[PDB]
């Protein structure tokens, strides 16, 4: 009972944890299944991929190719349909027609065994014909058999008849496969399209108030949705919406002690008004939330709620479930840290005393918001909770509600970010904000779209309430334009935190990535109407970007991405492809200086011969350009951060 | 039911084919088990490796360490004992005592929480004490517990009582390990030391004959073993010893037609005189072979036989089992090709008609030679036979006879060479002869001793009857010296084909790696006594080298090897280590010109601080040197090919 089969087929990829977790995909996504495939001896091998939908039904005949000469690594692109748990195997086989055609091309002109090789071809094409099921397809192959056997023509002319394209036609359709060896099935989990594709917008409802009631409510915040929908966003992510604690409530600018009307951080969940299942009374009631969810739905927006498995000291849990916390010998509970950060206003959950209780409550809490229309959750700081916990929770929820998307806010070491993705988290935050040079971007994106894409889906938020990167601080408005072009086109999921559009870039101090007067500790009213009137918002750019994404399926996927070399360190270029769609992007990473460069396009990667012209259209400007293997660009920051181009038919 | 445990343990290496084949080791070999290990939060993890012998008995406590900061990858070295099938797991755990000690060294001198931090520690040393089952070991920790709680003692003095190395002992002896998580078991296959370590010598018995009987016999050939054993070799590899066919026998110098007395290629196995189970009658009988095998053993030599699963057209199988061959439509059998080489004198075995019959006969044949003292098989050209065939045959033979070593002569693409190693082959031939620059050699060895060492064991033959590399052709005798030093110290198994020591370097043509007047097609008599008197043999160095290998256990293992930088491209340097033994080698790869260089030793890789003296002894010359972080060397070809140095304490 051997491990290797008749024709070796080994290390079928994508693979997640040696096959005990599923590789990931979404409806309509293309990705490449691969395998090492070879045989003993010198004869030709073939391989093909077999996708099985959740019912056992196999997909189209999908043959593979050697991906680089002499490597014995084979690949083919396959595509997922209906959501569910799929499986895939690679089949390898002896390819006798390629083997024979290769030998007949040398032996027949050399006059070697011409009578034997031609009868070899007759007998074999007859065998190829026994499985071809069309009357015409059969009779075509069987005529070549007779032409191979016709002794009254020269051998060179008898062989020629087995290589006409009409024979390759019937043979590409129904190949003759010897010694068919299968790999063991590997699991694939296909999820709804939002799991991979979508633009996210984060805002605080409480900041969208009125002059006479400055603390916003769901009813006042619902009026902010049309602006957000108009920018072309699909998901609206809310910070925690529940009662905020008062004990150790932080004041403005992350000061330890609040004052009389300081609002405190929404992540300080819990007070005697309720916990994670309740609405913060200054926002309104549970019906105000439904109104919000409904108004959001009407505009085409999906609500994502923040799940922060933590408490403020006034959460009812603190006394209702003391065992969900770790108490020091004097009974105090150390405030949470994500060092060097200090979170004095909140308690971390301890998990080893009553793990069943936390699991049951977490899914109850989540099923509560699920009942009110929340189908997406931004999971706050998951890496400070056990990995097997999220694995169990995501399984429970998805077993009944497979459409529920979880997003992991895990800024941490590479191991944990990877593991959290592989145990269930549909999407992941990334290092995107700390990748700002051409080389950082190229490296990270080469990895995220490389092997990582079989378990991670990246969500490129260009800012968060916790991350005002120095690139944006020092670059001003042209910085905000470049990072949006970058995020919206390098990832099929990107996002911004409200105020990005207004280029809010004042840090708490220098060397800090915190916002001065951070929205986390204060209402942050914003004059959206003034900013729009005065053109001091890049909301026009954000909108056209999400428009380009919605008209171009190359931008709705992640794995098909290639960087093109340019002769300036500040100018990056790359293209993505989906079928006939080819988007091509050139960004100037200099926020401060005009750059000109030669972008030397890797023409075959766009599907073109080395010398062809390319009709492209700069979808930001609408202008059309004719490009070739080398193209002169000039990008003036402020005027034009980048060309975002589709190729034209 | 989750995939990930409480404290994650992930991607445990070494692994072969996702765990479906065993990792390899030999009795007494050391190698590193590694794992990705981490936890949620900021407290410390510990991990240890649990190796199990074939009765299940667990090995010593083997704790692991993070291999680089922030990588969450941990490792520990394990050592194999008795032959058999072992297994190994990694356990990870919360390390609460390490976390507390960290907090206690910071908080206690600052005077922060001293009474709480000291009580946290007492309660926890109390917990380590519930697991120590000895009244004294308990009271040891409990005295630290009582001193940690002694409020009549200075805080710095209570803390000291929990950090005495007298307490560090009883804790490294009985660690407090929380939430212990295990990986699933991985299999380890431990083989006798000769599978990894040993020197091979290949020669043709028929070449060692009398002037009246030029075709040698086992009885005359047995007389050549004293020279071989005295040269320090362990294994004697004989080409096929069976009847040679006459149909299409090749003549001298690989000519297609023989003459009246041309001896033919020994690989043309088979005639009505017998096949693979019979002895070529010009060699003597099966009793002469017994005499030869017995006489070889008395000298400390093991016999390795060539197994070539193929036939001359006169083999009895050609008519007894036509189904073991591939027939053209007229019933003839195409002669074997390994293009562009043509082997007109032999037919390849075909495997798809009677695979059980071929298997049964193959293990029948091998058990015959096993019965006559042959416990090693050099499998000729295995990559022209199905991979699963070798898997099932090697499993079968080793199932009854686990000591039988198979060596695979597969010069081919890396996929096949890897798989044959992973399916059973104890040793592999390598690319060694085609790696002659400093960069080629370093790249190859970094690969062979890196991850490849978990499944392949290299046999560094510096020449074969089929490979006289141009390096040896053009370099002459100093080239032959360099490659022997290189082979004998880079791999724990190396070998030479007889005539190497006489520096036979005359090729078939320019551009060939074939031997002129190949022993494969003609008796090749050699005046061994004359060559030694005339000093035209490098047998002294071969003998010196094999002695150095036998006194220096660093040269009897593969995985611990480190390259040291030198400022001349032609001078390579490296060291290997096994326990206290450190061998350090500096070779001049220039065969024609004296090279001088500064060898800049990577002192930590030798186990020294950058300022230490290193007393070495050049095992080739007996000279003694005092070396340091940087060393000037001068190597003259002919006089000194290399320093091979042992360190002195
Ligand atoms: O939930 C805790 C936390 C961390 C998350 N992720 C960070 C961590 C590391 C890298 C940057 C992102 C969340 O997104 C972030 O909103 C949150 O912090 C905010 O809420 C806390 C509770 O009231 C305050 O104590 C704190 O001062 C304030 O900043
Ligand atoms: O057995 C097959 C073969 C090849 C092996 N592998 C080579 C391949 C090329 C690269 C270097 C190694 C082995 O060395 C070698 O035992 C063998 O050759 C010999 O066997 C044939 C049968 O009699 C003769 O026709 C031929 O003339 C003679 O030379």
């Amino acid at each position: 009972p051997t491990v290797v089969g008749r024709i070796p087929v080994l290390d079928v990829r994508p693979v997640v944890q040696r096959g005990r977790r599923p590789a990931k995909a979404v409806t309509g996504e293309s990705f490449e299944v691969s395998a090492t495939v070879f045989r003993e001896g010198h004869d030709a091998v073939g391989a093909n991929v077999v996708l099985r939908d959740p019912r056992g039904r196999p997909g189209p005949w999908t043959p593979m190719r050697e991906l680089a000469p002499g490597t014995d690594r084979w690949g083919a692109t396959v595509t997922a349909g209906e959501t569910g748990t799929w499986s895939y195997t690679v089949e390898a086989w002896g390819d006798p027609v390629t083997t024979w055609r290769h030998h007949a091309r040398i032996k027949i002109p050399a006059g070697l065994d011409t009578d034997l090789v031609l009868e070899e071809g007759a007998r074999l094409y007859e065998r190829a014909a026994a499985d071809v099921p069309g009357r015409e397809d059969r009779r075509e192959l069987l005529a070549a058999v007779d032409a191979l056997r016709d002794e009254s023509r020269p051998a060179a002319s008898r062989l020629a008849a087995a290589l006409t394209p009409q024979v390759d036609a019937v043979l590409a359709r129904h190949p003759l496969r010897d010694l068919v060896t299968s790999s063991d099935p590997l699991p694939l989990l296909v999820e709804r399209e939002r799991a991979l594709y979508g633009a996210w917008y984060e805002f605080f409802p409480r900041s969208e108030g009125t002059p006479h009631t400055p603390h916003g409510t769901f009813r006042t915040a619902a009026r902010r949705l049309p602006a957000i929908a108009a920018m072309g966003f699909d998901v609206v992510y809310l910070p925690p919406i529940h009662p905020i604690g008062t004990t150790h409530r932080k004041g403005r600018n992350n000061t330890l002690s609040a004052t009389g009307d300081d609002v405190g951080s929404p992540w300080a969940i819990g007070s005697p008004e309720g916990g994670h299942d309740s609405i913060h009374p200054a926002l309104g009631t549970l019906d105000d939330f439904d109104h919000f969810v409904t108004e959001a739905g009407k505009l085409g927006l999906e609500i994502a709620l923040d799940f922060a498995l933590q408490c403020s000291p006034d959460h009812p849990w603190v006394h209702k479930h003391p065992e969900w916390f770790h108490h020091r010998p004097d009974g105090t509970i150390a405030h949470a840290e994500n060092p060097p950060k200090k979170y004095q206003d909140i308690y971390p959950i301890a998990f080893d005393a009553d793990p069943d209780g936390l699991a049951t409550e977490t899914v109850r809490i989540l099923r509560h918001w699920m009942d009110h229309g929340v189908r997406i959750f931004r999971v706050d700081n998951p890496h400070t909770k056990p990995v097997a916990f999220w694995e169990r929770v995501i399984a429970d929820i998805n077993g009944t509600d497979p459409d529920v998307i979880f997003l992991a806010e895990a800024f941490t070491r590479p191991a944990m970010m990877a593991t959290l993705a592989q145990i269930g988290f549909q999407q992941s935050y990334t290092y995107f904000t700390w990748r700002n040079t051409k080389q950082e971007l190229t490296e990270y994106l080469t990895e995220l779209s490389g092997e990582a894409a079989s378990y991670m889906r990246p969500n490129f938020f260009a800012n968060t309430p916790d991350i005002l990167h120095a690139y944006l601080q020092h670059g001003g408005r042209p910085a905000f334009e470049v990072r949006a072009v970058l995020a919206a086109t390098l990832s099929p999921t990107w996002g911004i935190y409200s105020g990005y559009e207004l280029c809010e870039n004042t840090p708490l101090r220098e060397g800090s990535e915190e916002y001065l007067d951070s929205e986390k500790y204060q209402l942050k009213p914003r004059d959206w109407t003034r900013a729009a009137r005065e053109g001091t918002t890049i909301a026009p750019l954000v909108t056209r970007l999400n428009t380009i994404r919605r008209e171009n399926p190359a931008l709705r996927q992640l794995r098909d991405l290639h960087f093109h070399p340019t002769d300036k360190e500040e100018v990056i270029a790359y293209s993505k492809r989906q079928g006939s769609n080819t988007v091509l992007v050139v960004v100037n990473l200099d926020p401060r200086h005009t750059q000109e460069a030669t972008v030397s396009l890797d023409m075959p990667q766009l599907g073109l011969d080395w010398h062809e012209s390319v009709p492209v259209r700069d979808e930001l400007t609408g202008e059309t350009y004719h490009w070739g293997r080398a193209n002169y660009v000039r990008l003036e920051p402020g005027r034009t951060p980048a060309h975002v181009c589709t190729v034209l038919r």
